[PDB]
């Protein structure tokens, strides 16, 4: 499981052999499916790395709608932002597996950085990557229509949680069918056409929380 | 000029004796009102600072259509993106006045980092805020209704340029029609019916580039 902590933002660029010497007091935690990990605008000083798992990380509306705004996996770190910049959680983080994880507070993060310099680069660089998704997110709903957007969304999906089956790519995106609305950001129907559409000319087979990308040559042109 | 190049950003962790060498490194420039500095797709090994002027970042979607990330004024620090995470501008970076501002390149500022790491710990900061506040537009997006968000646009506006001006609030942000609507990501026809609504109701008027704010419960509730 080092291993997989090792694959952090944090610990790349930390020399790998000295990564050994310093993941060993940190407090590591379980979840269940379906644990609130913490809520949207609270207070909390916590980053968490994912050691197995998926989390889920979620925006409320005072109406009661629900919205994703992107899904963590083994090695994301989550939770950094209320450190960052001072201040509440910008969003609900929200188990959709079990989740091992292990995390941080901001002092212990203190003695991080001081004693190895190197992980603020690599954290400079996973919030202006996160910057640049969210981004694209966002002028995805001012610009691209839904089966666009819902493309885009399996096509991320599968670059990050995608393994290869010969020509076709699985992603085992351990989500539902509300979820993948929430992610695309638009109607439970309207996203399920779109996906059936997809479906129907064998760009993608649906299975259980899970497609197969058969090709993704003409899903990426749906994209765009 | 050096006072509001104490107010950067990068600069908040720094000796008062620092700050002075850091600024003769620097490189002073001089843009005009509509100068594009660089592009959404060009290459960047340069970041800015704001002496004065405004700038906007923009996106521009397939379409021709534009929405406006932010608008930049002194202090502000713009192009450190391509700087943390290396690939192309994310945006682009168009001048909506004449602008002095003040440019350092990713060599000098690694250089930089090596000498006071406490300019990483800023420029997380920085992004993490920047973060946080897009999180909030793009919810915007699938939460909140045309105009209601024309008023947490403006506000924020104010916030950041208002002067308070007889019991009101002076905003010259200096965005002709379009550029607000383009921040609140919507045409300009649902917009200007937002220019008529609170043309009638009485609580701002278009007063040059600039615009005068005299409410501020009837937006906090008309926002939120
Ligand atoms: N736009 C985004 N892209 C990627 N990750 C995010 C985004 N917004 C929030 N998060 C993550 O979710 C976390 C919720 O708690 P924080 O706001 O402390 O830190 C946040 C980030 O780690
Ligand atoms: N969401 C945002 N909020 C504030 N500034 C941004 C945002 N996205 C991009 N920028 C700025 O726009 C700049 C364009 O050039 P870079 O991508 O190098 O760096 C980018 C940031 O400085």
């Amino acid at each position: 499981m080092d291993e997989i902590l090792a694959r952090a933002g944090i610990f790349q660029g930390v020399e790998p052999s000295a990564i050994a010497a310093l993941t060993k007091q940190l407090q590591p935690v379980d979840f269940p499916r379906g644990h609130t990990v913490f809520a949207e605008g609270e207070p909390g000083d916590r980053l968490y790395i994912i050691i197995s798992g998926k989390v889920k990380i979620g925006r409320r509306a005072p109406d009661g709608r629900e919205n994703l705004l992107t899904i963590m996996g083994p090695s994301d770190m989550f939770g950094e932002l209320s450190i960052f910049d001072p201040g509440p959680r910008t969003s609900s983080a929200t188990t959709i597996t079990e989740v091992r994880a292990v995390s941080m507070d901001r002092d212990a993060l203190r003695s991080w950085i001081a004693d190895r310099p190197e992980i603020s680069e690599q954290l400079l660089r996973v919030l202006a990557r996160r910057l640049r998704r969210t981004n694209n997110n966002l002028a995805d709903l001012i610009f691209t229509d839904v089966p666009g957007r819902v493309a885009k969304q399996l096509l991320q999906l599968a670059q990050r949680f995608g393994t290869q089956e010969g020509g076709a790519l699985r992603v085992t995106h351990d989500l539902t069918q509300e979820e993948i609305a929430q992610l695309v950001g638009a109607s439970r129907e309207t996203v399920n056409k779109a996906l059936a559409d997809f479906a129907h000319r064998g760009w993608i087979r649906l299975e259980g929380k899970s497609v197969l990308i058969s090709d993704s040559e003409r899903l990426a042109r749906r994209a765009r």
